């Protein structure tokens, strides 16, 4: 059993050479040698099991995971856990190791506009399949895109990834959420619960931004702050946007906002692509009902070297409805973990 940041990875013999390489708030990520396959490889450790939350939030990951088949997502080639529901302490997946992510990248270089291009196909080709599938991704953003030394990149951390559900979208003003704040929409803090593809495409439009210029474009210093970010450069919603927002408090909060007018993309990146700067407007659009799609931005001018929709595959198996673990307690979240983990299992 080797020892990494004083966390146990009981994951042996076959995976031995640990080196830590992410977090998150109950997991680890290591980069490993598998003497199997003769390659390095990635594995996250998920201590779940004390949190009811994070028990939902490992069976969805786990199931969405097993289901996809994509170049641009990241998969699960194997997955360890104890031999018996009584014995299993964690659960660890291994995938396929990427060498950086895009947020180690836009910390130390510039990229040029046909890097941005590339991982911008890439990212919407990825999330064309995820949409497809019936699921939302909900935490993209540079950390969550990973790439290699030949510009290949995928998405990983499915950890808050849900089946959409736009019917049950509705709700109060400031309710709270968990996904990345400077990658949130602006419906999140007014009227939206984030089951909606247009939350991604926004994450999108703010990564494009990202890449363009190396900062974050909507820099929110807390929560409350975001908003203020995006209605910093956007401007104020038209009459017609604010119609859309049918919850009081989140409506009279906009009117009561002076007027301020929208911050021209081309003052803001005056070094970029006319066509990028097209396509980032429609993904950073306010309203999410007239937000561009993934199939829309895919075929987009900036991308047209690259759009090839017959090499933009779609999910066999969408999922058809989200699951109701909402009620369901830990424990018994800990054997639908257990269950869907066996098949990887020795003497299965
Ligand atoms: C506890 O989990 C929280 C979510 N989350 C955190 C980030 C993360 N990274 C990887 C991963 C997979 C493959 N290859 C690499 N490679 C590294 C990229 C950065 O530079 C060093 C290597 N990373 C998976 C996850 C993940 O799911």
């Amino acid at each position: 059993p080797e020892m990494v940041r004083g966390q146990v990875f009981d994951v042996g013999p076959r995976y031995t050479n640990l080196s830590y390489i992410g977090e998150g708030a109950y997991g680890m990520v290591c980069s490993a040698y598998d003497n199997l396959n003769k390659v390095r490889v990635a594995i996250k450790k998920i201590s779940p099991f004390e949190h009811q939350t994070y028990c939902q939030r490992t069976l969805r990951e786990i199931k969405i995971l097993l289901r996809f088949r994509h170049e641009n997502i990241i998969g699960i080639n194997d997955i360890i856990r104890a031999p018996t529901i009584e014995q299993m302490k964690d659960v660890y997946i291994v995938q396929d190791l990427m060498e950086t992510d895009l947020y180690k990248l836009l910390k130390t270089q510039h990229l040029s506009n046909d890097h941005i291009c590339y991982f911008l196909y890439q990212i919407l080709r990825g999330l064309k399949y995820i949409h497809s599938a019936n699921v939302l991704h909900r935490d993209l953003k540079p950390s969550n895109l990973l790439l290699n030394t030949t510009c290949d990149l995928k998405i990983c951390d499915f950890g808050l990834a849900r089946v959409a559900d736009p019917d049950h979208d509705h709700t109060g003003f400031l309710t709270e959420y968990v996904a990345t704040r400077w990658y949130r929409a602006p419906e999140i803090m007014l009227n939206s619960k984030g089951y909606t593809k247009s939350i991604d495409i926004w994450s999108v439009g703010c990564i494009l931004a990202e890449m363009l210029s190396n900062r974050p474009i909507f820099p929110g210093k807390h929560y409350l702050d975001q908003l203020n970010h995006i209605l910093g450069i956007l401007g104020s919603p038209s009459q017609e946007d604010l119609n859309c927002i049918i919850n009081l408090k989140a409506r009279n909060y906009l009117l009561s906002l002076p007027h301020k007018n929208k911050v021209p993309w081309n003052r803001l990146f005056p070094n970029a692509d006319s066509k990028a700067l097209d396509l980032l407007d429609k993904m950073l659009t306010f309203n999410p009902h007239k937000r561009i799609e993934v199939e829309q931005a895919l075929a987009h001018p900036y991308l047209e070297q690259y759009y090839d929709p017959s090499d933009e595959p779609i999910a066999e198996a969408p999922f058809k409805f989200d699951m109701e673990l909402d009620d369901l307690p830990k424990e018994k979240l800990k054997e639908l973990i257990f269950e869907e983990t066996a098949r990887f299992q020795p003497g299965y």
